[PDB]
Parts: structure tokens; sequence; C-alpha cells
């Protein structure tokens, strides 16, 4: 009855309102692998296979995830009750190692299908509610000084964001630094400024310039250097006294443990997609919390479905103690979720209702399908 | 509707079939604090606040737990929806630090009441099911060589336990070692033997006598020394090459992390009661698993309700990778649960049905109620 009859995966290409530039690429649209789990009782659960723009972030892409979901992961679920969630996730490991991003979609789809079948929010399968609204940090892709300052002013006045994250890593380090430092002198008094270089600066470059950003008021350095170099993340804090947030360095529980042991970061960017599901995400939080490391409700620039899965997680996870950056839906020029999220006064309310708390619009899903 | 209207706690004194001897005390009965969460919709949930025999183990007793449950934890629940489980557990921390055994009762009770209202097993609020039966190690309290050998032989034939745990710590260490050493030469071949001294041997004594039990075939040394001394746990494994299981050393996630950093134990005695609830237990499991440490579904000698809770935890947690010792109920002269656990072939099946999958027989509850 609660059996899984079928699992489908659709690649969706949705355009962004503005070009979102990273250290080495620029997105004009997000690619989302919308995965669905179809249960015998007719209910359909949805999950997202999504990374920030492309495989430049970590090696997985919508194409890569569909090949894995379709050809290896999905076939494991078929013929089993969705109420075997934990056991199925464990069996996925036997057919596909790593590939957490692909797995996260299967996990979320199963949670949705199950929570709707039981007629409850997805968070009630994750411990209940701790909060009904979270803070949201607004991230700006790489933008010229004037454009950035302008976008911050607009955001402050229209959405109330009290914190902003500035992506870096494109072009010359000395100029990139100047760009951010200057922007900090014009905004650092009204809001909390953080940066993120997506591991595209080498250790020497980070240790040389980050001090300049620290003096300018930047309060948080997200993954400025390579994911594997935990000693360097620790060293940049030693020399600048400003917190570091690990992102590409932490995908798995084992990697969260490694950061704890290396005292490599004050904060961990927790993303339900990158960790390979809501179950894995709970593990990241447990480890971080035990080592005294704060967790941020981070985003892989998920669409409405993915963002809703992450908000349900934040709603039930006390260890998400450093707000979030779950603004994905806002970056999209259009959606496919029927309902709308409520972003006001620097926050966003948790989606009330069964499943993720938001339903898909099959017309728009079909419209944006590749 | 899901509103917690009332929370009650009763001390239950249930007789044991045989006296259970520990390192410094001998129990003729087990004390259990039965906590019930009463919801608006009329559904009631139960959880056990229980320690092995008494306060000698860790400072908490049925009396201490009742004082805290009735006078501090309970008031926090009243007027709130049980669907706020996680947030309620966080707020308990504001009025009572530590006291994990007392808190575990509140956590299990809410999960029971909550799962019943949604008409699902408790495991369904913890990820679903990975297994439906678990191995069971049978523990023998302190007993003369003959009485011990006899029991093991008997259990093997009647219930088929394939592993046995021998309690130590009473009287002379040398004699104690000889006692176990000899029992090993008579049974060690057929089954897996483990010991537990409940932290009642000092470092020097453990390092001196444990090699003898190692040479005699004992495969696991459970907490033979003080909870605080992790380096000693590490050192006994270094000199004997036999795995250690941390029990009194690990109650909280931070303590589990400390054991990981100290490489102090190969296995962690995971008890839903000692950890302060099902939520906390999940955390223990996540940290252990990330560090490669195995988890044993251990027991605080809970009654049928507690054991059911721990069985639901084991059904949903792949991290429980070293069997369990959830034989608690079998030690009681009688029970207050209507149904009965299915023991056979050295295992026990996970109870099916809503809540803990086991209903309390109020008539028997009232009969053993102090
Ligand atoms: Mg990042
Ligand atoms: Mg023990």
């Amino acid at each position: 009855d609660l059996t899984i009859q079928k699992v489908e995966s659709r690649i969706l290409d949705v355009p962004l309102i503005r070009p979102h530039g990273f250290a080495t690429t620029t997105s004009t649209e997000q690619h989302i692998l919308l995965v669905s789990v179809h249960l015998e009782n007719g209910v359909i659960g949805y999950g997202e296979g999504v990374v920030p723009g492309g495989p430049w972030w970590g090696g997985e892409s919508v194409e890569t995830m569909k090949a894995l979901v379709d050809g290896y992961l999905a076939p494991v679920l078929i013929g089993r009750a969705v109420s075997e969630l934990a056991g199925i996730m464990a069996d996925l490991e036997r057919v596909v190692a790593r590939a957490r991003y692909a797995k996260a979609a299967v996990d979320v789809a199963m949670h949705d299908a199950w929570a709707r079948s039981l007629n409850v929010p997805v968070r009630d399968l994750l411990g209940g509610t701790v909060r009904d609204k979270v803070d949201v940090t607004w991230a700006l892709g790489v933008l010229p000084l004037d454009v950035a300052v302008a976008e911050i002013e607009e955001r402050i006045e229209e959405f109330g964001n009290r914190s902003f994250k500035l992506k870096m890593g494109a072009g010359d380090p000395a100029e990139d630094t100047r760009r951010v430092a200057e922007l900090a002198r014009e905004v650092g008094d009204r809001v909390s400024l953080r940066i993120d270089i997506n591991a595209r600066w080498d250790r020497r470059t980070a240790l040389h310039y980050l001090p300049i950003l620290a003096e300018a008021g930047v309060e948080l350095f997200e993954q400025p250097t390579p994911a594997d170099d935990l000693e360097t993340l620790r060293e940049i804090t030693r020399r600048t006294n400003v917190s570091v947030m690990a992102d590409e360095s932490v995908w798995t529980p084992a990697e969260a443990l490694a950061v704890v042991k290396a005292q490599a970061a004050d904060v961990i960017a927790l993303k339900t997609t990158k960790h390979g599901g809501l179950l894995e995400s709970k593990k990241i939080a447990a480890i971080a919390e035990a080592g005294g490391l704060a967790c941020h409700g981070a985003t892989s620039l998920e669409g409405p479905i993915g963002t809703a899965a992450s908000l349900q997680f934040a709603a039930s996870t006390k260890a998400i103690s450093y707000g979030t950056e779950l603004f994905g839906p806002q970056l999209l020029k259009d959606t496919y979720i029927v309902q709308e999220f409520e972003y006001k006064d620097g926050q966003v309310a948790i989606p009330q209702g069964p499943g993720l708390g938001v339903d898909v619009d099959m017309d728009k899903v079909n419209f944006y399908t590749r």
C-alpha cells in the first residue's frame, strides 16, 4: 500500500533573474533534477538533485545525478515501502558509493511521499518543530562594486536581510579584495558581511589578503581555500581572528568529524542536498553540535522543492544555530511550486502543510523540463 | 488536540526472578519511573526513567528522577503540542542541566504519545525500519563459577543466546579474574564472552588482571575502569589487544566525541535511557558511526516499555552494528505490558504496532506502583 511503484527524474532548467557569477563560472539559469517517488496509494513525493550551477562545485551535475538516480539508485526503492526509508538509504551505499547530491534527491522524495501519506509536514518525521521561521542571509554572486552596493541597499529596504554573503574568486585577488573591502566600508556598519571564495584561492593568497578583509569588517570567511586543506582554514583564523565556515570541506559526517578534530571552522554550511539527504544532514548537525560548531542553513541554490526540504530540516534542528541562506526561490525568475514563500523582515516562514509544505505545478514543471 | 494536558510519573517496583549481583550492590527488584504524557485527544504515551538497580551506577535514582520530572521537566510540556518534541527537549535544558536518565523518560513518553496519535510505530518518527529483529547478548550478574556456567548452558538451550556478558567487580580482583577465567575455559569455545566491571576496578588493577581474561578468550572489556579515565581505556586495549566498550564513559554526544578523539573504545554502549532520549541517542549513533565506532544497543535493565523504546531505536538505526543486550523484560518476575516479547534463537523481534508497539496493563502498573 505504502509501496514505491515508480521513481522518475526530470531535468529542469529555470532562468535566474540576474546572472549569478561564481569564482570560475557564471549561471544565468539553475539546473534541477526534480526526482519523484510514486507510491501505490497514489501519493507523489518530490526531491531535488541540484548543485550550485554546475559540476565545477563538486563534480556532480544534473546529468551525472540522473544517470545515477535512474540507472542505480531508483531501482533499489521499487517494490519497497517508503516507511523503510532508513533501510533503503543504507542499501543505496551497496550500489553507489559517494554521489551524495544524487542520493539527497532520493532521500527527500521519500520523506515527502511518506509525510504526505501520513498527512504531516516533513519535519514531523525529523523530530517536530523547534522554530517556524529562520533568518536568511542574502548572497550576491560576483558583482562590480557599484552593482553590489546597489543590490544590498535594495535588499535591505525590500526584504530586510540583516546579513549579506559576497562571492569572490574571479580574477585578480588584489582587486577582488579591494572590491569587497570597499563595499564593506559602505555597508559594514548596517549589516553582517561574509564572503565565500568556493575554495578557489590558494593558501598563500588567502593568508595574504584575508587580513585586509578582516580589517575592513568582514566577519566570516567561507571556504576561501581548497576543501582538503583543513590546516589552512585553521591557520587563516589564527592569523586573522575571524571565523571560517566550512562548505566544500564538509559533505559527510566523517568530514564533519575531521573539521572538529582539526579545529578548522567555527561554522559548518549544512545543506540537505550536499549531505545526501535529511538523514545524513541530522548526522552532520549532531557532530557539529557536539564539537561546539555552529551550523548554518546553507543552500546549494535549491529550487522551491529543495529549499522547502531544507526549511523543514531547519524547523526541526536546534543545532542550525547560525541562521540560513535559503533564498534559492528568490533567485529564480520563475517557479513551479504553486504556493509562494514568505520572505519578510530578513526571514522566511517555514512552509506549513503536509509533505514539504508546498506542491508542484506540473504545468511549469513540464514547461521547464529539458 | 496534540496538546500535552498532563504528565504523570509513577515509581514501579517490579521483582526479579533471581537476585542480580553487581560490583557493589545486589538487586532483588528493579525500580522504574513510568512517565506518561496525556494528550488532548485522549491518547497517552509512556517512557521509562530507569537506572541499573540504583544510584550507585551514576547518581540518578527513581526518586531523583521523579523529583525532577514532576517538579521541573513536566511543567515545560504542558500547553504545548507534542509535535514540538524537539523544541521541548531543547527548552528542558533551560530548567535542568544533565539528568539525562530523567529526561529520557520524557522523550520516550512524547514519542509514544505522538506516534500513537499519528497511528504509526515510534521507529517511524526516527527514519523508518532497517531491521525487524536484533541479536541479544545475555548478561549474568555476579555468580559463583558453577551457578554461572549452569545459567549460560541453560540460556543457550532455552533461548539460544550466542553471546554472554559477565558482571565483575565484587570482592578480590584476583579471585574475580580466576572465576571468569575458568568459566571461559568451559564455555568460551561455544560463545562470545564479554565482561563489565562497571568502573569499579582502578587503572592498575585492570592493567594487571585483564591480560589474564584476554589470554583466556574474553572478547570485550566493558567499562572496567572509571568513567573519566579515557586514556586508561585506550591503554588496556593497547596492552591486551582486546576491544573495550564504553558505558559510564559515554552519556552525552560530547562524551561520545571525547571517546572518539581519545580512541578510547571500539564499541559504545548505546542506551536510550542513559543518553536522555531517542533524539539524543540518534546523536550518539551519528558521532560513533562517523568515527568508525560500533554501537551496541545496550540496556539500563529497563522494563518492557523502555526495552520497547530501545528496540524501536534499534529498528531504525543502522549504526547499531554490534547486536544488543535488550533482555531486560526477561529479568522481571512479571510485567505490566499486556503483550509479550518474542525471544528465540538468541534474538528478539521488534514489536509491531503504534507507539512502542506494546500497551501497558494499567492493572499491573497500579499493582507494582510504589
Ligand atoms: Mg559555499
Ligand atoms: Mg555497562
